[PDB]
């Protein structure tokens, strides 16, 4: 039996806005998302929001319960930057924010489960968007000044800070198109703009960490970056060009600077945004190319490669370009992109089970960035919330064992993986999916105002896993009903 | 009796939102008072717009024949950064843009009338409002790309460029607080930092001009600021120190980066934020204390200090301190001002007609910057739209009576003033207060498609000031129909 070692960290994550609902409770700020959904309902799917969600902001005691149930040795949570400084700077430190992530800190260790915590999760106060946000260098000194803030208030008990968690999310998404807060879509210039500050943001944040905390506190600061595999179409020369650059295009701007002997951003996905930029008028390159002391500055900058993966895509030179806005990165790009029709479906479009795809990815990562750090912070699986027997989750449950089977690979072929987080815990606010799409291990009841939680079958093959350190593929939970075991 | 010398340069001043109309004709851009009035109408106090205005987009040469009739010297107008570069960077040149002021300046130099140009009146693109507008320190590049594009198509013609108008109201009014678009209401900081912003923004692009036009085009580029007078309610040291903080608020701020000996902001006013920053727990001053390296970049890059004025205030340490924000400019000064109860009041709160006040303001600045050359690029009166028989304005005569006399005084003291420009040639939307409040020495009928201009008495009154160089305060015109006099 291949067996996950000891001390190898199995746990679950979640987000500030997807789970705390209590949105304008003790002094807490407006953010991005607040601002959207408040103004233009109509962007989510089902036309509901986050202002209750899960209620953590209450329940916080029985997510610990549920962590403590499950057997985790971590739990990975973000912060909110408006319920801790509601205008966004430093001046006014709100102390009811304050105190409750040191509730739930305090919580979490009185249960010996260990706190990860990211500083960026998507919820920038809308005091700062109005100023530009990410579209404004001073982003940088900004997040620098808020996460003071965070390592001087938790650092002495946690030990694991993420800066940013999913970049290609917050620029692409939400500055170059319109799929998430703040919804600008800036095709032409709002993704890249946005990629080149919050790389500044981070590398500041990571110098204040290694300068002024790590010394005392002694833990580590990294980020957290989408990595799906990105492969072939076709074994064709064109192909295997066009994955080159969707890969880059998709994560290697964001990791690049980062990981790389180097620094800067990937240079042939560089070379075809200048030669489109040239063609499309523009007296410089869309991309703003790095320089010399730039670099300098922002490689090096992290203790660990945060990867967050859940499937693979085939990337096509030619095919299946669906129509992209020009310009645009994905016109930059240039490649359609699709799953193999074989590989299992979940509620999320974009989301398959590709077998082995964890592996493969850190595979390529593993060789190109010179074998850092590695933890999985997020990796889970969909499921529609209309489905009969909705605690019955099967397909879960396979997606979870087929992604420890390649976990077991990564680890045989002595990649430095140290971790795996599953989201979610819990079923919460799936940004412009609403509650349509469920990622918890626990149900949540969103019409009950208690939002109780409930566990799914999968969360019992999670439970087992942890505490085996195997898969085994017979078992099935006799009980539907969680008990905490012995030290936990 | 006293004359103006023949090289006086009388002419008047537009800008294009208030002027234009076709917002959205021949691919024309979103500007942000586009934006503002759409989508929020009642901000404005008679439910008006710009989306027509006097149509001078259309009507121009109308507009150029009454610069005739008045023998105008000289015409100031600004262009719209939308209508050129509608997207607001450089890649799209908008040629219908282009060609509607290469008509409106060909037409002026037909007839013997000088341009001068202001590149920016207020009329930012809403695409770069999106990513912070001048809150960004990008603004700094995104207008020197425009100011390229202005002085390489029109610098052949064009020999006088003015920057930016009234930085005060862009920063303070506009992001500061809620009077102008884009109001961004950041009390605590928007002013200060779009102050810095904006200078540096000037600054590239003089230094543009200064290396890349100017050896070929021999024209010169400036700023205008508005500086009224602010003088001490009471003979008093304490209202002495209130009226000078309350000048270095209302328009230090703006022009001690760029016209003093020294560079940077003024230092009064500097410790006085940063006092009150420190008290408010801000980790810095909420006024960002020039580099030693910025201070020098940004003094020294103006050609002609050009003025905007029309009043005087009087101040005091502790009376009469409206209710202010904090933070904010107004609280950080922490004065109270108000016009001198006895003066002739407008149909504007602000405004009313101060004896002797440019020579006031002027004698104070020639003093303060080293002898400067100077224009005064806006000066003039406000009558009610309701107003019975709004043809005969004779309050409106004697404000500019008045006015002349105080230019002469300028000149008889030896000040370098080369021009007067009257605002405004015609009546126009005036921002939050619509059609309301006129200030035109040619009145437009809004009801009427065609957009007619007629004459005003003060039409006559200005005409006859500038053929005989000479105020006639027994001058009455003869008739309400106007003609070109020959040799023009
Ligand atoms: C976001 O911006 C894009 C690009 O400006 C918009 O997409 C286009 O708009 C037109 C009209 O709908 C389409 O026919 C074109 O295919 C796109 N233009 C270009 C230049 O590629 C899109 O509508 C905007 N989205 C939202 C939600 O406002
Ligand atoms: C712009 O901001 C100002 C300053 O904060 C706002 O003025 C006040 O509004 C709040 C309401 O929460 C009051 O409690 C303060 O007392 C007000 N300040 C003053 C000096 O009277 C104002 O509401 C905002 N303007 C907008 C949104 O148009």
């Amino acid at each position: 039996q291949r067996r996950f070692p000891d001390d190898f960290l199995f746990g679950t994550a979640t987000a500030s806005y997807q789970i705390e609902g209590a949105w304008d409770e003790d002094g807490k700020g407006e953010n991005i998302w607040d601002y959207m959904v408040h103004n233009t309902p109509e962007v989510i799917r089902d036309l509901s929001n986050g202002d209750i969600a899960a209620d953590s902001y209450h329940n916080y005691k029985r997510d610990v319960e549920m962590m403590r149930e499950l057997g985790l040795d971590a739990y990975r949570f973000s912060l909110s930057w408006a319920r801790i400084l509601p205008t966004g700077m430093a001046n006014e430190v709100n102390p009811a924010g304050i105190a409750f992530y040191n509730n739930y800190i305090d919580e979490m260790l009185k249960y010996n489960i260990t706190p990860l915590i990211t500083l960026y999760h998507w919820d920038l106060p809308q005091k700062l968007q109005e100023l530009g946000g990410f579209a404004n260098p001073l982003i940088s000194d900004w997040f620098e000044d808020y996460a003071r803030v965070v390592f001087e208030n938790f650092g002495d008990r946690v030990k694991m800070f993420i800066t940013f968690n999913e970049p290609r999310e917050i620029c692409f998404e939400g500055y170059g198109s319109a799929t998430k807060a703040p919804i600008l879509n800036a095709t032409a210039m709002g993704a890249y703009l946005c990629a080149k500050n919050l790389v500044t943001a981070h590398a500041k944040a990571y110098y204040l960490y290694d300068r002024e905390f790590r010394p005392v506190q002694g833990g580590q600061c990294g980020i957290t970056i989408s990595v799906n595999w990105f492969g072939p179409a076709t074994p064709t020369p064109e192909d295997e060009m066009a994955a080159e650059l969707r890969r880059q295009g998709e994560w290697g701007i964001y990791a690049h600077p980062i990981f790389s002997a180097e620094g800067g951003f990937p240079k042939e996905l560089s070379d075809k945004i200048a030669e489109k930029s040239a063609q499309q008028g523009y007296p410089w390159s869309r991309l703003p190319e790095f320089t010399e002391e730039e670099k300098a500055f922002v490689r090096g900058t992290s203790d660990f490669f945060g990867v967050n993966h859940y499937t693979a895509f085939l990337v096509s030179a030619t095919e299946r370009k669906g129509p992209y806005p020009v310009p645009s990165l994905l016109d930059d790009v240039d490649t359609g992109s699709w799953a193999d029709d074989s590989w299992l479906k979940s509620a999320s479009a974009w989301l398959t089970l590709a077998p082995n795809s964890i592996h493969t990815a850190l595979t390529h990562l593993n060789n190109l960035y010179n074998k850092p750090v590695f933890y999985i912070t997020e990796n889970g699986w969909s499921t529609d919330e209309s489905r009969e027997n909705s605690l019955i989750d099967d397909d879960r449950i396979q997606y979870y064992r087929a992604s420890m089977e390649s976990l077991l690979n990564c680890l045989d072929d002595g990649i430095n993986l140290k971790g795996y987080m599953a989201w979610s815990l819990m079923d919460n606010f799936e940004w412009m999916e609403g509650y349509i799409e469920r990622f918890g291990l626990y149900e949540v009841d969103f019409s009950d105002p208690a939002r109780t939680r409930t566990p799914r079958k999968a969360a019992f093959v999670y439970k087992h896993i942890i505490k085996h350190r195997v898969v085994d593929y017979e078992y099935e939970p006799e009980t539907m009903v969680m008990t905490i075991d012995e030290g936990h």
